[PDB]
């Protein structure tokens, strides 16, 4: 049994150690990690069968399976593992975004079955970052070019359950089952991805039966089409639990968003449910908090700001943003309450949301300008702190919360810049450093509670909605599971 699906672009060459144009879901189909991420925020053995612990906190010895073969029959060895780590760290600077890349001090193969990795310091998200789709997974060293991968590989030969069989630029990628896989055999023997750039066209492909499956985030197919599919009993549709937050980041370094009372009022001003019914076709849940309570360490009981334009208006009045008789926009010492909202001008969902937000904020006295620009101009805006408000999102499992929070500490970025007006920013950054290094469960939770609580209570963000993974499927395919890792698709778990 066989399936046909769609993707906007080709899968890429599937170099397991590089980024764009390689597609993450496809790298995860073919290549495998030492240890596999779990929904709760923990890991299980995978290519490594077991491992040991702290010499200092920062040396680890993995005991590897001995029955695993690459898809060409060549053997998976700790030597092959060590070769992959070397090829990756040869290109260290490219993986700097990722603290493991920085952290790792040495990788040496002690024996065919034992592999030793040493760290700079005790970095609790170690295993979860080993478990990521890239870059720490394993290609046959025979496929290195001049003893490296950083400049390309020959054939994408992994140990995983799927093999990339055939590729055609802008047309398709075909994968086949690895009949020599070390674990459970997939029930599907072939998966063909038609390259279909346009979301409507993808929807039409599913309707006509040209494709069996769509599995994806909010850009997967038009959201009104999903809603309609979901009412049609010829179709199987599903929405996962929250996987990522969409929110505004508010610039606490620039008036007027530097006022706590202004951020509080903005947090009462948006009717999130109406925005979700109207713009998102009910595909997302209301977000009351930076992180969904189902995110590791974030089940904190933080109080939501309900939709309450009355409470907003009173805050602004009290902060000196007074509503003149006969006028709709408030003013403080002669200056109209204006706020600039920056978004990427070709992103339709972002544009539609931003229009809804302008109208809701006008009802509380704030005139919101909408500035839609090309992606690159928005990225500059983030780096520079040149914005009032901006759409923003968390990063998905397994990054949240530890990675999203780590990144706030970095001066060239939107969250570091937007947070410069917070009296306690240096304390929040220090506590983030601390949480990433801590080993005690309780202290870890205590610290995240503290970090997330300050960001809630200081109204740093305006959470809007949580994205759900969307599935549209032929019923014959049955129930479709969700991968713990947000960008993976569990093709290996589909049983018609």
């Amino acid at each position: 049994d066989e399936i046909t699906t769609a993707w906007p672009v080709n899968v890429g060459p599937l170099n397991p150690h590089l980024y764009t144009p390689n597609q993450m879901f496809a790298q995860s189909m073919v290549y495998e990690p030492l240890v596999k991420y779990q929904a709760d925020g923990s890991v299980i053995p995978w290519l490594a069968k077991s491992w040991t612990h702290s010499e200092d906190g920062k040396t680890w010895t993995f005991t590897l399976r001995d029955d695993v073969k690459f898809s060409n029959g060549e053997p998976f060895d700790a030597e092959a593992a060590a070769e992959n780590f070397r090829a990756v760290l040869d290109n260290r600077q490219r993986h700097a975004w990722l603290e493991l890349a920085n952290q790792i001090v040495d990788v040496k193969a002690l024996s065919k079955t034992e592999l030793q990795i040493t760290l700079k310091s005790a970095y609790y998200p170690f295993l979860q970052e080993l478990a990521l789709p890239r870059p720490f997974r394993f290609i046959a060293p025979s496929q290195f070019k001049n003893h490296e991968t950083m400049n390309g590989i020959k054939a994408p030969i992994g140990t995983g359950p799927w093999i990339l069989q055939e590729s055609k630029l802008n047309q398709y990628d075909v994968f086949v089952r690895n009949e020599n896989y070390w674990g459970e055999k997939p029930a599907i023997k072939k998966i063909t991805f038609n390259v279909i750039p346009d979301p409507t066209t993808r929807a039409v492909a599913f309707e006509t039966g040209d494709i069996d499956l769509l599995y994806g985030n909010e850009g997967l197919l038009p959201l009104d089409t999903f809603a309609r599919f979901s009412q049609n009993p010829a179709y199987h549709t599903q929405l996962s639990q929250p996987i990522e937050t969409v929110m505004l980041a508010l610039n606490t370094a620039k008036a007027p968003t530097n006022e706590l009372a202004v951020r509080e009022a903005l947090n009462y001003a948006v009717n999130k449910k109406s925005l979700i019914d109207n713009a998102l076709y009910g595909t997302q849940q209301v977000a009351d908090t930076l992180f969904a309570p189902s995110v590791p360490y974030a089940n904190l009981g933080l109080k939501p700001s309900q939709y309450d334009p009355q409470k907003a208006k009173a805050l602004l009045e009290k902060a000196g943003w007074t509503l003149p008789a006969g006028k709709d926009i408030r003013e403080k010492n002669g200056q109209p309450l204006r706020i600039e909202l920056s978004f990427i001008g070709t992103d339709a969902l972002s544009k539609s949301m931003a229009e809804i937000i302008r109208a809701d904020m006008r009802q509380i006295g704030a005139d919101v300008s909408l500035i839609g620009e090309e992606e690159s101009s928005i990225y500059a805006r983030q780096r520079d702190g040149r914005f009032g408000m901006i759409f923003h999102r968390t990063w998905g499992a397994p990054y949240d919360p530890h990675a999203f929070l780590s990144s706030m500490r970095v001066p060239s970025h939107a969250d570091f810049q937007a947070q410069q007006g917070l009296a306690d920013k240096p304390l929040i950054d220090k506590e983030i450093g601390e949480v990433l290094a801590t080993h005690d469960e309780t202290q870890r939770q205590a610290l995240y509670r503290d970090i997330l609580t300050r960001l809630h209570d200081e109204a740093v963000y305006l959470p809007i909605s949580y994205i759900s993974m969307m599935v549209v499927s032929k019923p014959e395919l049955g129930n479709i599971p969700y991968a713990p890792i947000a960008t993976e698709i569990p093709f290996e778990q589909i049983k018609p």
